[PDB]
């Protein structure tokens, strides 16, 4: 299973992660769908970025193959602590961070609590602002295992449905039913789900204080997070650029891979 | 005067233009401020793009050093005819087009009337949609010569006012009072100016038919054209990408030169 990588103790949690490349460190933080993992999210991103940077992609506690501690208290702050724990464990003093959706909210929160540890940020279809729950996100977080339910989620995630094959739905369905995966997932974001969008968000006031050069990315047709949310982040963060990809969903790094990798690498190259 | 380049008869008008580089043709179309010219608009863009493309930057009839025919009938359609005349005169069968503001509206109109002649488009703080006249545009089109009035316009155009020096204001003021310049300019967009924003715009219906890969660029702080206009173009044009530069005004190619040139060259490189 290529989704399983290296193992390291971080913030007291045995963490699964990938580490490829040399040089300036870049932390990639995945989304929050069923069966999600750092590899599943970043398999097409790591190869490109690792040619110029040291890329670290961990499975956040509660997701992927990282340990799911008994009675663990999941929260925006606990996840931020995990990210910092991972950085501390790897002697990463300061790094750029690419946060995808769920991960984007965590990236913002980390930059706010540990400003000295974050350099540049890339926020893709990111959590971070309070936006009305979408049917897309409610469906994603309300997932129940089945190849048909997974196919529907994959359809929700991408613009070009021709990319959603029976094989992909099958493979992601299988990933979603691995031991303990669905159990922790279904209990992670229970109804009413607006609560978690709000809990993962940061205040307009706080976001305005971010001094980091930031690149906000969003797919025009994103069904999970409305473009309006990223437009808002683009107005709040001072040193920000906003790039909207037409004919693209909530899976920008996979749907517009080459354009995405190019934009991100050049963005970090400026530093 | 570096603003004066080569001369060619196009659409029956003696036209001043610049032509640098080899390969795929790219037409750069300037904005509509007082004293504007292809060189003034594109001096920092041509050098970069000409390394990979053949860059053609003409002074549109009524502007710069191109002839201002007696009793000439200026209109969106006449300007489109000039662009096509320039392309015909240079045996340019198909080309990419970069339209800045005024030029962006002309680029859209050209792509609609001569679809077979336009490949990819870059629209920066572009005309093309009906948006309520801004004080910025009304001030630009309502310019009366003076170093103070020019300084105010330069301030309106850029985000970083530290770039607006006494020398720059002086030089652009001088450009605005060249023989016949102010006379044709003041009679070009008379009050009520909303009429010209509307005349230069294309219908939502027509814009939706554009099949061209398009890159829409806008400075977050643009005081002349509201970001909302470019957001609209980003929703209407199917194969579009929208890139918003924070800490940037209506002069993106000059305010964020390296980022701009990089994005544009890579955009054309995809073709």
């Amino acid at each position: 299973n290529l989704e399983i990588g290296k193992s390291i103790l971080a913030a007291g949690v045995l963490t699964n992660y990938h580490d490829v490349g040399e040089g300036q460190p870049v932390i990639l933080i995945h989304g929050s769908g069923p069966g999600v993992s750092a590899y599943a999210n970043w398999r097409l991103t790591i190869p490109a970025l690792s040619k110029f940077y040291r890329v670290i992609a961990p499975d956040m506690v509660g997701f992927g193959f990282t340990d799911r501690p008994e009675n663990y208290n999941y929260s925006k702050d606990s996840w931020v602590d995990h990210i910092i724990g991972i950085m501390d464990a790897l002697e990463i003093e300061k790094a750029h961070i690419v946060g995808n959706a769920f991960g984007g909210g965590l990236a913002i929160a980390t930059a706010l609590r540990y400003s000295e540890r974050v350099d540049r940020m890339v926020l893709m279809g990111a959590a971070g602002t309070r936006f009305d729950v979408t049917e897309g996100l409610n469906a994603v977080w309300g997932y129940t295992p089945s190849i048909e339910n997974m196919r529907n989620l994959l359809d929700i995630f991408a613009y070009d449905r021709s990319l959603v094959t029976d094989e992909l739905a099958r493979l992601r369905y299988e990933a979603s039913i691995q031991p303990g995966f669905q159990e922790s997932f279904s209990s992670m974001f229970p109804e009413p789900r607006q609560r978690w969008i709000d809990a993962l968000a940061s205040s307009d006031e706080d976001i305005k204080t971010l001094p980091n050069e930031t690149l906000i990315i969003h797919g025009r047709e994103d069904q999970v997070v409305p473009l309006s949310s990223s437009l808002r982040l683009g107005e709040l963060i001072d040193r920000a650029q906003l790039h909207v990809f037409g004919r693209c969903g909530h899976w920008t790094q996979i749907e517009q891979t080459d354009r995405f990798n190019r934009l991100v690498v050049e963005f970090f190259n400026e530093a």
